[PDB]
């Protein structure tokens, strides 16, 4: 059987697998209060992509497509196409586009697009609210509030490329975005499938163990952390090698390789997330070398150093 | 000895190593009118990165650091640190921070910025002229043209996420972007040092074989041709496996797995570049599935088989 392995990377050279920003540090919190069920940066360690996960990390929560202007607003109705510009089929087995957003909020960017027949191109700042009615991504249909109400053109290819997200500075400051709540990705016209299962550990002492970064704000006072369950190199990764997994639960050590001192180590379970044997909020203090080697394969009864 | 190997990845599976954007095709043509010397997407086949190429796609072409509103403009100076916040540190012997753009071009996105005390956030469409006299990006420093004369704040945490690129003027369509002219990365009066070496083929009718993509354009009719010389993880592939090489060149077959059948063989060599034997300008036509797959190190004297 081909060894299992994970990337040689330290933390801040890898990247979130949940928006298309590098990774910043490591962090562990109770998760009981909700929901653990991203559907970005899902992938088990033997290589089986889950929920709306691909390769590119470029295309996390990207979309592409053809838009519709709504008259008399600032609103484009964008019909998506896949990645590649293939027509989007709505009845693959996932619960949306590869790489659509995994939680209720208002992203920021931009959309640009190029006319076919002359090569004329523009832009314009765009948003788009995953927890509205019209986020319909599923369903091929999304919408935007841009800056423009009448520059985008129809029937021209069209493409939202995310900057950061935003916030009402009316409501309770941090109130949104809302990480752990999925959108309703066909949104009242029926309920979510073919999602990655929520994770939450129940081994005695054991926490998610969280790679955690810091969405860029464009607006008010938005709760700009996230956190994947997978570095985005781990998906790429786990999907090449394609490493028979032995057992149910990886073990891995942190260690720096300038001393070979082991850090701490954690359980990378097959399915693909990490528990670490702890209690409580807590930023990991590690070294700026510091990267995850796999040990062995260990059975439902190992119990980690505590962290 | 580490067996060397490529990833197995469609190029349509691939980032660009010089903007971050999926790959589309694969292109060659004839390269002796100008200088092929681009910085990122420079890496050895034994893993030693090179110019000014770093591992994470989504940092390629961003800025981050503090700005400084220019009186009388709707423009910022930007201030620059390191990707982590860290200093920069410009006498690295590089040729300019790591991921900085290195084509003259308009690179357009936005700049969005946190301020430390309260969370609060903001947000603007902002472009930098990487051919412009305020460009000294080795030196530590950026000007931005924004659409705002006042909003951003001294002291603050700020970042350019770029999303494609413009065109404007008397000159001809498509005459900026120019992606083989390096910028000036210490100024219009400044010499670019430590740079990765210039690109040719060096063996009768072979070419260099590029890995395109089309940038996003914003304003305009630019030049949205994008050519790397590796893939972004081929660059992440070799700085992992730091196989080491046998031989200067490795040969790899272009495989189509429905088939079994090598569609087409070409050089990769040690250096980090592709040649392919053919003369003109072609873009390659490729099953979407197809993928490279390292053979055998060759010596210098190794004759492709015509493209």
């Amino acid at each position: 059987s081909k060894p299992f392995t994970v990337p040689i990377l330290t933390v801040e050279e890898m990247t979130n697998s949940r928006f298309p920003i590098p990774l910043e540090k490591l962090f562990t919190g109770p998760s009981g209060a909700f929901v653990v069920q991203p559907q970005n940066g899902r992938c088990t360690t033997d290589g089986v992509l889950l929920g709306t996960t691909q390769l590119s990390p470029v295309n996390i929560c990207t979309f592409r497509g053809d838009v519709t202007h709504i008259a008399g607003t600032h609103n484009y109705t964008m019909n998506l196409a896949s990645q590649n510009w293939n027509n989007y089929d709505p009845t693959e087995e996932i619960p949306a586009p590869l790489g659509t957003p995994d939680f209720v909020g208002r992203i920021q960017g931009m959309l640009t697009q190029t006319t076919r027949g002359d090569g004329s191109t523009r832009g314009h700042k765009a948003t788009v609210s995953t927890g509205d009615v019209h986020f319909t991504p599923k369903l091929g249909s999304i919408q935007f509030n841009t800056d423009t109400n009448n520059d985008f053109e129809t029937g021209q290819n069209t493409k939202f490329t995310p900057v950061g997200v935003v916030q009402d500075g009316n409501g309770a400051h941090q109130n949104e975005p809302q990480q752990w709540v999925l959108p309703s990705y066909s949104g009242r016209t029926g309920h979510n499938v073919h999602l990655a299962p929520a994770v939450a550990p129940t081994f005695p002492g054991e926490q998610l163990l969280f790679f955690r970064s810091t969405m860029p704000g464009c607006s008010g006072y938005p709760n700009m952390n996230l956190d994947c369950l997978l570095p985005q190199e781990w998906v790429q990764h786990f999907y090449q090698e394609a490493a028979p997994a032995q057992s149910d639960v990886a073990l891995l050590r942190f260690v720096n390789p300038d001393t070979g001192r082991v850090l701490f180590e954690c359980k990378l379970h097959k399915s693909g997330y990490v528990t670490v044997a702890h209690t409580g909020q807590h930023d990991l203090v590690i070294p700026p070398n510091g990267y995850f080697r796999f040990d062995s394969w260990v059975n439902q009864f190992y119990t980690l150093a505590p962290m």
